[PDB]
């Protein structure tokens, strides 16, 4: 699995290119994987993640949330992993073939697919709450070996690593702002995944060194 | 909305040259396209402004928007402020998420399209058994505009019935995906067709024949 160092994925959700890359070279310390997604890369086009590699030493996951046909999904993964993207975050709802198309092209470019099972926020629990476990054993049953559960829901996050097994390797969302502890969702997930309480702090680096310093032991 | 001959173009193609090529080659029969993330990302939100330059039609950002409330937000914003006229937001993600889009659709002026079904076989997984409730939930939250599968009549009927008649309904499956052009406008206002006309040896002559097939409709 991806080498996350101190269990602390960036989600860089800044609109403006260069508040994003100051924050992030201001961070780049404490972390070495940053999630890009739609917010800023529809904000400053897919030349970002070429501008995060050149800038950074820092992996990117690509989070898309990718859910359409199998056709369409095919020519997003190609698009996303030709940027650059070293791994994409793909809807699991949409069904298996849609979740196949991804994989194979991940297959056929060398890149990575992160499933994303249950989400972090209350509308969660309207459809994709009921489907969750289906979805994750689905994963399972595809190959899928990447997964993005909830933080938010600690019981949730914790049938979903169930699932998935001690092998396959889960990021988590939704702690800080969201209301997710570090330490509890790092019981469960092998790396959290934080914005907010990051990017919107006066001190961003001082921000990232609190958290991490909150679960040293782990 | 007003769509030109009930018919909007999936423009998926990923080469610049190619997309606005075709399109104008198109022009006179459609007059709404739907820009989706194959275009987007291979060639930047900047295609949206230039379509409208040079075709004046209608922009449907279709990026199944399918993220928390929060990120929905932005995405609305970034995509509304390149100068699309609608989008279509996934209803699987619940209320909250569709509200999020709707609040930023009022305050510039656009509109949003909510997916309800898919049409592709991997909709029967999980899609379909929620599909109802999602149109159900479009209403509650006032929304006026939805998307539906050509490939399953029976069922875009259904939403057509939970939405009303004043509802605006589109529907994409047409044509590659198995399709009737003109089954689908017994329920849908406008009919989606990418590959049928943008692979096309002659994308004008598909698209010609395309409404040939409907024009009693
Ligand atoms: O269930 C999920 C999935 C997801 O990716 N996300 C994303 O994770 C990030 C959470 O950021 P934040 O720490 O709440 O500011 C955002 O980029 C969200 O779009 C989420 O919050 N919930
Ligand atoms: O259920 C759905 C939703 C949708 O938007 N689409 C989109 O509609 C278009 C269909 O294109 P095509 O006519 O099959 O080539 C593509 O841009 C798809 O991503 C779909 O095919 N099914």
């Amino acid at each position: 699995v991806m080498d996350v160092m101190n269990r602390l994925i960036l989600a860089m959700d800044l609109m403006n290119r260069d508040d994003a890359l100051r924050v992030t070279g201001e961070v780049r310390e404490y972390i070495d994987t940053v999630k890009i997604g739609y917010p800023l890369v529809l904000s400053e086009g897919m030349d970002i993640i070429a501008e995060f590699r050149k800038r950074f030493g820092c992996r990117i996951i690509a989070d898309f949330k990718v859910a359409d046909i199998p056709e369409t999904n095919e020519k997003i993964c190609r698009a996303t992993f030709k940027a650059g993207a070293d791994a994409i975050i793909v809807h699991g709802f949409p069904g298996a073939d849609s979740v196949r198309a991804c994989l194979n092209v991940a297959e056929e470019m060398g890149r990575e697919v992160f499933l994303l099972t249950e989400m972090s926020h209350p509308g969660a629990e309207m459809f994709i709450q009921g489907a969750a476990d289906e979805i994750a054993r689905m994963g399972v049953d595809l190959g899928v070996k990447n997964y993005v559960g909830p933080s938010t829901r600690p019981e949730r996050l914790s049938r979903l690593r169930e699932i998935i097994g001690q092998d396959s390797f889960l990021i988590s969302p939704g702690v800080g702002a969201q209301g997710g502890d570090p330490g509890e969702t790092l019981r469960f997930a092998d790396a959290a995944i934080v914005g907010r309480s990051i990017y919107l702090a006066d001190n961003p680096a001082a921000a990232a060194a609190g958290i991490i310093e909150s679960i040293k032991d782990l």
